[PDB]
C-alpha cells in the first residue's frame, strides 16, 4: 500500500516507508491535501525517533549539496513554535560561539510575516541572503562562521510552508528543522517547544550520527535565565539553572527584546559587548552550551565563562561584519 | 478557539462547535488544505454521536429545502462503502414499502465505485433524475415515493467531494450521507458498512429525533440473507437471521448484480412479483424492517410477510411506473 495514504490512515510508518513518505513530499510528489492529510496524522500519533530520523534523512538528502571540512560544527538551532515570541538568540550565541574559535553553520529561516526570524535579524544587520551555497560554504571554511538560509537550501519548502501555515499547527517540520542542517554540522544546543520533546530528539541526534544538548526554558525553544531542562547525547537528562553557570535569573520578560526593528540595534549594541543586561547573560548562556557541546571547553561552566569574555570583547561583532564583507561583490 | 483548528488538533468538538465546522465546509469557507486536515484529524480520534448529529444538521441545511407533509416517512439507505456491488435492494425494498401504504423518501445516488447505484438504476429505469425537488416532493405527498437524488439537493458538496477522493480513505461524511435525508425522513433502515458504527449511527438518530433500525450484515453495508446485526432507536441491539422472519439464508453472491440495464430487467421481474429467489428474500427482509421502522407492522416479522405480499402482488411496480410518468408530466 502507497505509503502516504498509510500515515494518512494514521498507521505507524516503518523507516523505510517514513523516509519514502518525506521524500515524495521534497520531491515535490504530493498534493496539498494529502500533504495535509500526511501531516496531521503524524502530529496525531506522535512521531517517533526512528521516523523522525528517516524524514530527517529524507530532507538532508533533498537538499541542495554542501559539504564542509571544519569539524567540530556546531549549530543552535530550535524547534521554533514554542508560542511566546522571544528574541531569537541562537543567531547571536552561534556568533558568539563562532566568534570563540567554533566553526558554525547556523540553520535559520524568515519569520513567517513577523520579521522575528534569525534571516530577519541577519539580513537587516547586512547579511545578503542571496550569497550562493558555494559561497556560504567558503565563509564557514575561511571565517568560521556560515548562515545557512533554509529558503537557499530547501527549494520543497516554498510549497511545504503554505500547507503547514494553513493547518494552523505543530508538525513534524518543527522537528525536522533543526535535524537537517545542510552543511553537516554534528554539534548542537537544538531547543525544543516542550520538554517531552527533549528525549526524543537527542536520540535523533544520535541516530544522525551528532551529538551536543537538547534544551528547553520554561515553555521557551531556548535556554532561558531559568529552570532549564536538558539531555545530553551519550549521556542523560538534567536540570540547568543560571546559578549553576555564574549567571543570574530574570524573568522571561527580559529575554522578550522588541519589534524586529529595535532587535536589529540590541544585537549591535550585544556583540560590541555595550549591553550587559538579561539579554546578554542568555546569550552567554547558550553559546557556553554551544562551546561546551562542540568541545571546545571540557564543561557547560567553563562554555559560559568563555562566552562572557568573548561577548565582553566585542569581537564577536567584529564577526559579523567581517562575513557581512565576505559575502559582497 | 477557531472550531477548524480545534478539530485539526485532534479534540473532541462540543455540539455547536461541530455544527460550526460544518455550516463552514458547507458555506465554502474552508479552504481544501484546512478540510483535508480536520477530515482525516476526526476520522483518526473517532468522530462522537453528538458531533455526526450536528454535522449532519448543519448539512440538511445548507441542502435545497423541501418539505413533506406526510409523516411518518421512510428511507431505507446505507453508509455505502462496503465494495461489494450487490443488487440495489434498497431501492426496490423502498418502492414495496411505499406500495405498502408507507410514504418513501429514499435517498441515492449513482455509483462512482463503478457504476449500478440507485441513481443509476431508477434513471434506467426512466426516472428523470433532473426532475426539480419540488417535483418530487408532489409525487412523494401524492404516490407515497419519491427518489431525492444527492447531486439535484446537496449541490454544497461539491465544495467537498474533490478532497473527499483525494484523500483516499473513509471520513464523517461517509456517515452522514444516510444522516442528510433532504426530504426529513424520520423512519429508518440506516445501513452502516462496520459493525462498530451500528450503536453511535443509532444514537445520532435518536438525536436527531428519527425511529428505526441501523443494520449490518456480514460485511454489507445493508440487511442480508444471513446472520444481521441491528441496533433499534429506543429498543437496543440484536442479531436478525432469515429464518425468525420466515426467510431462508443464501451467500451474498445470490444477491450480486450487474450493470444499470441489468438491474433494471431484475428490478422489473421482482417488483412485478415474477422472480421469488434470494433477491426476492432480501428484498422483502429490507423492505420488511421498513414497514416495522415507520410502524406500520408492530414487528419485523410482520413487516416481511406484508413485504413478500407487496412483492408478489406487482403492486411496486405499478407504483414505480406511476412515480416515472409523474416526472414527465
Amino acid at each position: 500500500m502507497d505509503a502516504v495514504k498509510k500515515a494518512i490512515l494514521g498507521e505507524v510508518l516503518e523507516e523505510e516507508e517514513a523516509y519514502e513518505v518525506m521524500r515524495a513530499l521534497m520531491a515535490g510528489e504530493v498534493s496539498p491535501v494529502r500533504a495535509a492529510g500526511l501531516l496531521v496524522a503524524l502530529s496525531l500519533r506522535g512521531e517517533r525517533p526512528h521516523e523522525i530520523a528517516a524524514m530527517a534523512r529524507a530532507m538532508r538528502e533533498a537538499a541542495r549539496p554542501l559539504r564542509v571540512h571544519r569539524r567540530p560544527l556546531l549549530d543552535i538551532v530550535g524547534t521554533g513554535g514554542d508560542g511566546k515570541g522571544l528574541m531569537n538568540l541562537s543567531t547571536l550565541a552561534a556568533l558568539v560561539a563562532a566568534a570563540g574559535g567554533v566553526a558554525v553553520a547556523k540553520h535559520g529561516n524568515r519569520a513567517a510575516s513577523s520579521r522575528a526570524g534569525s534571516a530577519d535579524l541577519l539580513e537587516a544587520l547586512g547579511v545578503d541572503l542571496e550569497a550562493p551555497p558555494e559561497r556560504v560554504g567558503e565563509a564557514i571554511e575561511e571565517l568560521g562562521f556560515g548562515f545557512l538560509f533554509a529558503r537557499v537550501f530547501h527549494p520543497a519548502m516554498r510549497h511545504v510552508a503554505p500547507v503547514r501555515a494553513e493547518l494552523g499547527v505543530r508538525t513534524v517540520f518543527n522537528l525536522l528543522g533543526p535535524l537537517t542542517n545542510p552543511a553537516g554540522a554534528d554539534a548542537y544546543v537544538l531547543g525544543v517547544f516542550s520538554p517531552e520533546w527533549l528525549a526524543p530528539m537527542a536520540e535523533a541526534l544520535e541516530r544522525l550520527g551528532a551529538r551536543g544538548l537538547v534544551v528547553h526554558g520554561e515553555g521557551a525553544d531556548e535556554l532561558v535565565l531559568g529552570e532549564n531542562r536538558v539531555v545530553e547525547v551519550g549521556k542523560g537528562a538534567y536540570a540547568l539553572t543560571p546559578e549553576e553557570v555564574g549567571l543570574k535569573r530574570a524573568p522571561l520578560e527580559a529575554l522578550k527584546g522588541g519589534g524586529p526593528e529595535e532587535n536589529a540595534a540590541l544585537a549591535r549594541r550585544l556583540l560590541k559587548g555595550e549591553e550587559k543586561g538579561p539579554l546578554a547573560d542568555a546569550v552567554a548562556l547558550a553559546a557556553g552550551a554551544g562551546f561546551y557541546a562542540a568541545g571546545k571547553t571540557p564543561s557547560l561552566k567553563e562554555g559560559v565563562a568563555l562566552a562572557r569574555e568573548v561577548l565582553a570583547s566585542g569581537e564577536a561583532y567584529l564577526l559579523l561584519e567581517r562575513y557581512v564583507a565576505f559575502l559582497r561583490a
